[PDB]
């Protein structure tokens, strides 16, 4: 039990061997050191820290999603439309995830059954100086047969341990953990999940997932999404205690039983005066400070792990970083790539969610019109994703010659093809929204932030398309770019002196000649 | 008459002194090389050329305001902000200008009265290769005295000289030169006016301004403003033949008459079927490619310039350049923000109009509620800047915690803080817009694009700011990055190649810290 094939150990001799790790031997505070040290050197490369205050046995690793380039060349892709494609066909074609021995899995050395105090084991971090609590943001959950209808769920859940071995468990409303939760919530018995840690970099791009339902419903194998990113089976293990299945190849296993009417709030203040929705509670994915709220309980059973004298990894993270970000949109922009292919194929070309817009917020497709009967199949695409999303607030729909990973481009899009009489769509005005938007908290007045009391808007669809045959009339200005050569005019030095000072819609403009 | 204390030659010497001149020697086209050098070093070094093809006698510069940090340099500017400041400050105190000698004015050591071809003393250039006509696009216009009601007004025409010593001359709609033909239209005396070319900065700079008459207005001196910018008075000379006054610093003068009701076509295309908005005319302001139209015809009677032993400068440059773009929208900037400061001061904290929107499009604007009396005054604001500019099509209004130079930023708060139902304002529809937005060719039919046939649809205003009193619900998250040091933790090797990876919003998101 000491050899994971593909997980996060190969991926740090990988990121080794690339040249890509930065490791330190210092001695790093949990407490605003490591989202710190994450957010001075956001969407870079992946930094290892061998000692971690009061975690003699912990080392952590972050930003390891940070740069897209170096998870493309970890899976293999060349760029991120390869990547939006090769997840897609991944997403319709799963490998099956392989049930190995009690023996065999390293995530099974330690078992521990006693003594159970996560927070001696696991490291829990604070974001920001305006937090209370230390709180577990580094699991994800594992939900695999009968609870999720014999199929397979891997998602991210925040925890706070404040009574031992009981700790918060926070579900977003409509999200797969509710799913299983709202069946099973007039039971007797609770629900057996484990909280995986360390998993492999698959498992943790697929656990980025969420409110994609139409392409990955209820029912679906996320681990075998996993499977075949990787190209390989995930290897599965019994539990020692309860009735379920870990990641095999994790550095930190808890395995317990999801409690979902016993309710108990996430802080000691929100606690201390009975409201949810006010007190912070470490930034969330809007780009906002989060509020505190009440949260069904987990009840830890058993902390199973790697062996100690191994220093077992783990991946704790900001949540307003591009690592964050990446984990959730690039799983997140196939899947609406996948679900605008299945409504008409051919027709979009691109799917981007930018770190901007945010993690369940918006989104950017480009679409490309073949023929006239092709025209206003973009706005199908706009509504569709917008009622499929749960909460998207933003999608925009743009042309072919546009870069889609420039938001100066976007904002161009914006304001010299949108008309604002007939290209802006509000389709669904009081539907499902995400509570975490504060614009959602403007419409629920003087009643509690919750998810019960907010109203939302409708989101907006933003039609920045050319119309058809109109494309003499919106053409974009092509210049001599590659007509001309720098080099017989000018020398090296003078040419790399004007070419450090360009950054941004120069750089993307430059390349295409537009 | 040859010195110009402040003017084109002595701003190159600066260039050269501080290291921002790059300069080269070899032969360069006019015909798709100099555009094309410029689109390929777009938003950089200016660029100066000592030999022009078929123009033996002239140097050519471009790029000069393509960089915003040099031409802030240049002015004395730290920032974008102390410019936007200090140039609404210089538009409420003008500098009146001074009238010198016809004998040291440096613009008239040549005056040529016959042999007229403009086309042999002055570089036309042509753009894209898609063109047919080779234009004269360097040119301001100088109409000083009786015919701008004792002001001045300084603004750039294109010009394209099909007859030899007569050439078209571009007005837009709405100008101040269309103010001036507007009451001199049913008139038998044409009205004179000068084009000058190798103007101070200053010129230029104020040159761009254009649809921002609630503060410039006709009789307004905007030579006044750009002596009150370079901080002395910019220095005038009487013509040679016409009644009328220019620049006497410049390099090229082109005296002569607009005729206002002898119009003709611009493109030999265009004439050849009597089409106007068809046919290509060298890419425009909106970021498309433009169109040919008729135009009043410029009837030139004398060409004045420098020695040509001293080989006088031109400065040609393409439209869709990040050039053009500061040229316009800085001094547009300031007037915006001047409007805002005029309805109800110290709300507006900083107004940008970023190259991505347009030159005319869009703006973006920065407020900051003291208190509860002021909230909506950025809805006054949208409004106020919609209706005063002729055809801007999309303007926000964000908050004070927003990084305004950023799209990302931008594209967060339309994201975040935007409700789709009631913070859209679509202030004037069927008002005056911008004929050279194809989203106003959607509106004119199976008619003519023009502006006689276009149908405004209102423009954008986007309301993207926090509430008052919602200050804590939409608070940003503010994390350590001034708490930890990571010269502490890693080298200068592992730091700076962290750093390297970084580009765009995690740039500004990492010195901010949210
Ligand atoms: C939505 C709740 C949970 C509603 O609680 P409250 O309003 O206080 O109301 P109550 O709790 O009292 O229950 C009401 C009554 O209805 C019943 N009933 C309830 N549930 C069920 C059910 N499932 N099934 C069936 N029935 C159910 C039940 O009978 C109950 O009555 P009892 O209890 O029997 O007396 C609220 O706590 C909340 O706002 N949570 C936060 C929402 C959120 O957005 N989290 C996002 C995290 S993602 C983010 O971190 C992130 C994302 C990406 C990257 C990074 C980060
Ligand atoms: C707007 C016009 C000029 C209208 O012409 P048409 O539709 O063909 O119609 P007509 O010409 O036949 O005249 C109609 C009748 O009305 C009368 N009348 C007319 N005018 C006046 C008057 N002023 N005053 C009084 N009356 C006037 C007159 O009686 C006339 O009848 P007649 O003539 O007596 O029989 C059109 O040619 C056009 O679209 N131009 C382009 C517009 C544009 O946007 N240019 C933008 C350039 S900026 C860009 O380059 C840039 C910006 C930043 C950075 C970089 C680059
Ligand atoms: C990447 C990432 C995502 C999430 C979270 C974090 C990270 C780093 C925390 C720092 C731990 C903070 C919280 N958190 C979190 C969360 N979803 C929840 O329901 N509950 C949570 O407390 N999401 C999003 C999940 O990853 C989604 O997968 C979501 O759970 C839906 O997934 P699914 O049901 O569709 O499968
Ligand atoms: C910077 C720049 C601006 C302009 C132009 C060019 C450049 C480089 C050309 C390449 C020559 C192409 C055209 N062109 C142009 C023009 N305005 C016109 O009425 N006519 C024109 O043919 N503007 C905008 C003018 O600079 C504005 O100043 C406008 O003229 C309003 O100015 P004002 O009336 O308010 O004073
Ligand atoms: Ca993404
Ligand atoms: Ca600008
Ligand atoms: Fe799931
Ligand atoms: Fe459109
Ligand atoms: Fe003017
Ligand atoms: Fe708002
Ligand atoms: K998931
Ligand atoms: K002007």
């Amino acid at each position: 039990e000491r050899v994971g094939e593909k997980d996060l150990r190969a991926a740090l001799e990988w990121f080794r061997s690339k040249g890509y790790l930065v490791e330190t031997n210092k001695e790093v505070n949990p407490d605003l050191e490591i989202t710190g040290l994450q957010k001075i050197f956001d969407g870079s490369l992946p930094m290892l820290f061998n000692n971690v205050k009061d975690m003699p046995h912990a080392r952590a690793i972050t930003n390891l999603f940070g740069d897209i380039r170096v998870v493309e060349e970890l899976f293999g892709w060349e760029n991120s439309l390869d990547r939006v494609k090769k997840v897609a066909r991944a997403i319709d074609h799963p490998l099956k995830p392989v049930i190995i021995g009690q023996d065999e899995a390293p995530v099974q050395e330690e078992v521990l059954t006693t003594d159970l105090d996560v927070n001696k084991w696991l490291t829990a971090i604070r974001h920001t100086p305006l937090e209370t609590e230390m709180t577990i943001g580094s699991g994800i959950s594992c939900v695999v047969g009968p609870y999720f209808d014999g199929g397979s769920h891997i998602g991210y859940n925040r925890m706070n341990f404040r009574w031992g071995n009981v700790g918060t468990f926070q579900i977003s409303p409509g999200s797969h953990m509710w799913q299983v939760m709202t069946e099973h919530y007039k039971d007797d018995e609770p629900i057996p999940l484990t909280m995986c840690f360390g998993v492999p970099p698959s498992c943790t791009y697929v656990a980025g997932a969420g409110f994609d339902y139409a392409i990955l419903p209820k029912g679906c194998d996320e681990i075998g999404i996993a499977g075949a990113i990787q190209g390989s089976p995930v290897r599965l293990v019994k539990c020692r205690t309860i009735d379920a299945y870990t990641l095999a190849d994790a550095e930190y296993v808890l395995e317990g039983y999801l409690h979902p009417r016993d309710k108990r709030y996430e802080t000691a203040e929100s606690e201390a005066a009975d409201i949810q929705g006010r007190f912070h509670f470490h930034p969330e994915w809007a780009g906002y400070m989060g509020k505190a709220y009440k949260a069904p309980t987990f009840h830890v059973t058993a902390i199973t792990m790697r062996r100690r004298e191994s220093k077992p990894i783990i991946f704790p993270l900001g949540v307003h970083t591009a690592d964050d970000a990446n984990i959730d949109t690039s799983v997140r922009e196939s899947a609406i790539f996948a679900l605008c292919e299945r409504l008409q194929p051919g027709i979009v070309q691109n799917v981007h969610i930018p770190y901007c817009m945010t993690d369940w917020g918006g989104c950017i497709i480009q679409v490309k019109k073949r023929n006239q009967i092709e025209e206003g199949w973009q706005r199908n695409f706009l509504a569709a994703i917008l009622a499929c999303s749960q909460g998207m607030r933003l999608a925009i729909a743009v042309s072919e010659d546009v870069d889609i990973y420039s938001m100066d481009d976007i904002m161009w899009c914006l304001t010299t093809r949108v008309n604002p009489q007939t290209d802006i769509l509000n389709p669904l005005p009081g539907g499902r929204g995400q509570t975490f938007m504060p614009a959602e908290r403007m419409t629920s007045g003087d009643k509690q932030w919750t998810a019960s009391n907010t109203q939302f808007e409708g989101g907006m669809g933003i039609d920045a398309t050319v119309p058809y045959g109109y494309e003499s009339d919106f053409h974009r200005p092509v210049y001599g770019v590659d007509l001309v050569k720098p080099e017989n005019f000018f020398d090296a030095k003078d040419i790399d002196k004007m070419k450090s000072r360009m950054a941004g819609w120069v750089l993307s403009l430059a390349r295409t000649g537009r």
